DNA sequence: GCTACGATCG
DNA sequence: CGATCGGTAGC
């Protein structure tokens, strides 16, 4: 009932310090976030990078204050095509990018505006709000559709430059990435199907954990809890939120934080520092 | 008031 | 189990 997220640690296993940081957050509503204090904790986390999930909005809307961000001058965003007021991503950085693409090179799953790419120097970035397969499951069968994609086309990315998916990838992987493991095998983000998709995920591309990486051993780590209850001032959570990146970032990986904190939403934020 | 983002205790 | 009372942000 406790996990307290440990100290930052800014060096990789090879030796050198670190030369990028990459912030993610499921803000729950992009706006109320904002009025949440968000943009204090972003200027005051200074990521080279901030990925942001379910901004549910649309661009002739976006609030002021993201333009007045300073080190995030190259902003894109991506909403749902006709949800209103639903799913929508926002990727911001400090550096301008390369080449940058949304969704996955797919109809009938890009539709939906949860997909990112940004395509960098030594490796490419995907931000991602992963289908919730619902209550009831009622898009479960669906849900499946998408990760058979999801994977096909997140490897065909890992083949040129290193890939870093990051997001609200909707899924407690292993019994440890949840509170209650046996009281949720049948709701969603705990199906053996979503669970078994995630893993022949890793496997495929192929990619890592990188919090997992990090603490193989260490419980508790959640980065969403559901508004319901206390259930953050309880700690009963869901770690919805990874940070996958390639083999070949691995021996560069230096740490993989759950800025537990951090309050704005249902999710917490998530960094992912790099000595590059 | 509803609709898409599950811990409780029968 | 599995029915459900039930916190949100946005239409």
């Amino acid at each position: 009932a406790l996990y307290e997220d440990p100290p930052d640690h800014k060096t990789s296993p090879s030796g050198k310090p670190a030369t990028l940081k990459i912030c993610s957050w499921n803000v729950d509503g992009l706006r109320a976030w904002i009025k949440k204090k968000g943009l204090d904790w972003v200027k005051e986390e200074a990521p080279d990078i901030l990925c942001l999930q379910e901004t549910k909005c649309s661009e002739n809307k976006l609030p002021a204050e993201l333009q007045e961000l300073p080190g995030l001058s190259h902003q894109y965003w991506s909403a749902p095509s006709d949800k209103e007021g639903y799913s929508g991503v926002g990727l911001l950085s400090r550096q301008c990018p390369l080449k940058v693409s949304y969704g996955i090179g797919d109809e009938e799953h890009d539709q939906e505006g949860r997909v990112i790419v940004a395509e960098f120097d030594s490796f490419v970035l995907v931000t991602a709000y992963v289908p919730n397969a619902g209550r009831g499951l009622v898009r479960l069968e669906y849900r499946q559709r998408w990760d058979e994609a999801f994977r096909k086309f997140l490897k065909g990315l890992a083949s040129r430059k290193p890939l870093v998916l990051c997001g609200d990838l909707n899924v407690a992987h292993e019994e440890i990435d949840l509170r209650n493991p046996k009281g949720n095998k049948k709701n969603a983000g705990f199906t053996p199907q979503e669970r078994q998709g995630f893993g022949e995920l890793l496997q495929a591309v192929p990619l890592a954990d990188s919090f997992r990486h990090l603490y193989p051993n260490t419980p508790y780590a959640y980065t969403f809890w559901t508004y319901m209850m206390n259930a953050r001032s309880k700690n009963v959570g869901w770690r919805l939120d990874y940070f996958l990146l390639s083999h070949s970032l691995l021996p560069a990986l230096c740490d993989s934080k759950i800025r537990s904190k951090a309050l704005g939403s249902d999710h917490c934020p998530i960094t992912l520092y790099l000595a590059l």
